């Protein structure tokens, strides 16, 4: 199964289909797809777990990657059985997701806490509890509570996209720390990122 706080499972949250692929709510998919390319991990169809998944070596560690194919608000229907079957404890899971409470170009690593309104996390925390790690990829504030769907299901303007892309790139360079269990150092180095 998993082994302490070495990260062994990296999940990216998002919605399936070309119409959602460029939307802010797919920030987690962006991160995990780029990480998979970086390390040569194949992401293949995983019908048993309602997702796309892979497994491979990251810096000498066996790591699994998962993109739920359930739609965002049903993400737990992939993450939970996957983690149960492979016996991966929450403490060894990193979930990458868009974060409305942070600016584009801000990125943070958090351990624990609630969903913060995120409809994918809301489908996961009830089942595995809160003690997994999160890569919170800022996507900017939506304005009103009424603009929140239109914000997360929007394609960001190019300046915001550039800021997100640079933050994601920075985080990719710190995955080595995470798979090695160096969560405190990773937190310090991720959270210190500035775009400019
Ligand atoms: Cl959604
Ligand atoms: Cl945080
Ligand atoms: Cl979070
Ligand atoms: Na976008
Ligand atoms: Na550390």
């Amino acid at each position: 199964g998993s082994h302490m706080s070495n990260i062994s499972l990296i999940v990216g949250l998002g919605n399936p289909g070309s119409e959602y692929a460029q939307t802010r709510h797919n920030a987690g998919f962006w991160f995990v797809e780029q990480l998979a390319d970086k390390y040569g991990i194949t992401l293949k169809n995983d019908p048993k777990f309602h997702g796309i998944s892979g497994r491979g070596n990251i810096e000498g560690h066996d790591v699994r990657l998962l993109l739920p194919m359930t739609y965002m608000n049903r993400s737990g229907q992939s993450v939970v059985p996957f983690s149960k079957f492979y016996q991966i404890a929450p403490e060894a899971i990193l979930i990458a997701h868009d974060e409305l409470d942070m600016n584009p170009g801000v990125i943070r690593l958090k351990t624990g806490g609630g969903h913060g309104g995120h409809n994918g996390l809301r489908d996961i925390v009830p089942h595995i509890g809160p003690n997994f790690h999160r890569l919170r990829i800022g996507i900017g504030h939506p304005g009103s509570k009424e603009r929140v769907s239109g914000h997360v299901l929007g394609k960001a303007p190019s300046n915001e996209q550039s800021l997100m892309d640079g933050a994601i790139d920075h985080a990719l360079s710190k995955v080595k720390l995470l798979v090695q269990g160096q969560v405190p150092q990773a937190m310090n180095q991720i959270n210190a990122y500035k775009p400019a």
